[PDB]
């Protein structure tokens, strides 16, 4: 599924991401836009053996298990396929862990390069949450 900006904002709010660990909702919607173009099925297979999965492009080396990645930690304790659902719950649950395990949103390169220091409130402007 390909979400709309406000559609996604609302879904993320319902799932507790607004102000989660000091990151306002705009940050999360901005990250999703530049990581996956709001596409829940986005997959990026990297030359290093790992794959990035879903709307938040969560990596299979540290966070989910795809059975094909060397050094897998599976710190979200989920199969990576769960991250490809149209229901964002697994991706949000895992994202909460990622930001939690001492990284901040710098875990997402698209956030660091395209959202950080910008006016992220713009990503939720006009939206009914």
């Amino acid at each position: 599924k390909v979400f709309g900006r406000c559609e996604l904002a609302a879904a993320m709010k319902r799932h507790g991401l607004d102000n989660y660990r000091g990151y306002s909702l705009g940050n999360w919607v901005c990250a999703a836009k530049f990581e996956s173009n709001f596409n829940t099925q986005a997959t990026n297979r990297n030359t290093d053996g790992s794959t990035d999965y879903g709307i938040l492009q969560i990596n299979s080396r540290w966070w989910c298990n795809d059975g094909r990645t060397p050094g897998s930690r599976n710190l979200c304790n989920i199969p990576c396929s769960a991250l490809l659902s149209s229901d964002i719950t697994a991706s949000v649950n895992c994202a909460k862990k990622i930001v939690s395990d001492g990284n901040g949103m710098n875990a997402w390169v698209a956030w660091r390069n395209r959202c950080k220091g910008t006016d992220v409130q713009a990503w939720i402007r006009g939206c009914r949450l």
